[PDB]
């Protein structure tokens, strides 16, 4: 039912169902498996259909490609919704930047809207993004 991490909580939802098998190729389990803090902007199904298939069909084909991008929609801490103000910047894992943002109570990423953020893990929390997240 998604009782796990950041892992998880995409585990057992059916809209990061496609998602999880992503990470899956990627086989970087073990960085959300893991305790710590995390903030994972996670793209839904139709995300996946926001990108050019050129591109992706280079991350589904390679791991360490897939797992380059997906590295970026995790924050290196634990943003919360609480925590989301005007424009704040948190890290990531790729090594850039997050660009979370609060305008009119729609919470945006790396320019970015996003769905629902604060689906918390027990490694982290999770913010739903109808859109991937590129550089």
């Amino acid at each position: 039912a998604g009782m796990g991490t950041v892992m998880d909580v995409l585990k057992g939802d059916n809209r990061f169902s496609m998602l999880v098998a992503a990470i899956q190729s990627a086989g970087l389990t073990e960085t959300l498996n893991r305790e710590g803090v995390y903030t994972v902007f996670a793209p839904t199904n139709e995300a996946f259909r926001a990108l050019p298939p050129r591109e992706w069909s280079r991350l589904l084909g390679d791991a360490k490609e897939l797992a380059n991008i997906l590295k970026y929609h995790i924050g290196d801490e634990i943003l919360v919704s609480g925590g989301i103000g005007a424009l704040v910047r948190l890290k990531s894992l790729q090594g850039d930047k997050l660009e979370v943002s609060l305008k009119n109570n729609v919470v945006s990423v790396n320019k970015e809207p996003v769905a629902e953020p604060d689906i918390m893990a027990t490694n982290g929390v999770v913010h739903v993004i109808t859109n991937v997240l590129q550089a």
